[PDB]
């Protein structure tokens, strides 16, 4: 397991749950613009980028 290490795995996962979990609970007690635009993004067929 050098290549994929527990020990870096799971500090990683907290990085992506928190990362993400952060933005996304903020908006739910924290109204800013960036839902606004989120919201659209969302709903949209294929978002990302061309």
């Amino acid at each position: 397991m050098e290549a994929l290490s527990w020990d870096c795995f799971a500090l990683s996962l907290l990085a992506v749950a928190l990362g993400l979990g952060v933005p996304m609970l903020h908006h739910l007690c924290g109204w800013d613009l960036w839902y606004c635009f989120h919201l659209c993004l969302a709903w949209l067929p294929w978002r990302g980028r061309q």
